[PDB]
């Protein structure tokens, strides 16, 4: 462990400046997609919250938002934690993950809130890792696919470490 905390970084993949970016361009596109309609904004807690909140500051439309916590048991059946705090009978639903990795979870999170008779249903991820991917779903909306290397920073953790960074990238191996 380094005194300066971008010493434990090995490799920036992605910068500030590069998740700006791709927040402004994912945003404009939801803003498309998405003007006029009931926009239900869900994170996943906790890393999730970070993206979500740079990410609906450029979606230019009306929307509400809500959180949910949620534990595997991965074999597809997850325990809510946190549930929804609001109604998404009606509404058109964006879950926003900082990265999409196996999917077990995520797909049934979906399964979930889909028979709430939802208008629809979308996942906007920042990161993708698609070798990992176990259960049967893909992200309409995609920021960057990344190496399969384990990356902090921006929401991602390292034993709950590194969260606050506001850039994504590698450690060094002395660190783990
Ligand atoms: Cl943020
Ligand atoms: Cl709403
Ligand atoms: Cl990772
Ligand atoms: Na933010």
């Amino acid at each position: 462990m380094n005194s300066v905390m971008h010493n434990d970084l090995k490799e920036v993949l992605l910068t500030e400046e590069d998740i700006q970016n791709i927040c402004k361009e994912l945003g404009a596109q939801l803003t498309k997609d998405y003007q006029g309609k009931p926009l239900v904004c869900v994170g996943i807690l906790k890393g999730s919250a970070m993206f979500m909140s740079d990410l609906i500051k450029r979606i230019d439309t009306h929307l509400s938002i809500d959180f949910m916590d949620v534990s595997s048991y991965s074999t597809g059946e997850v325990q809510i934690i946190k549930d929804l705090g609001s109604s998404i009978e009606n509404k058109d639903v964006l879950i926003i993950e900082d990265i999409l990795e196996t999917g077990t979870t995520l797909k049934s999170i979906t399964e979930l809130l889909q028979s709430r008779k939802v208008n629809s249903l979308e996942i906007v991820t920042l990161l993708d890792k698609p070798n990992r991917r176990k259960a049967d779903i893909e992200a309409k909306y995609v920021g960057k696919k990344i190496p399969d290397e384990f990356v902090v920073g921006y929401g991602l953790d390292y034993r709950e470490l590194y969260r606050n960074l506001p850039y994504i990238g590698t450690l060094k191996p002395e660190v783990y």
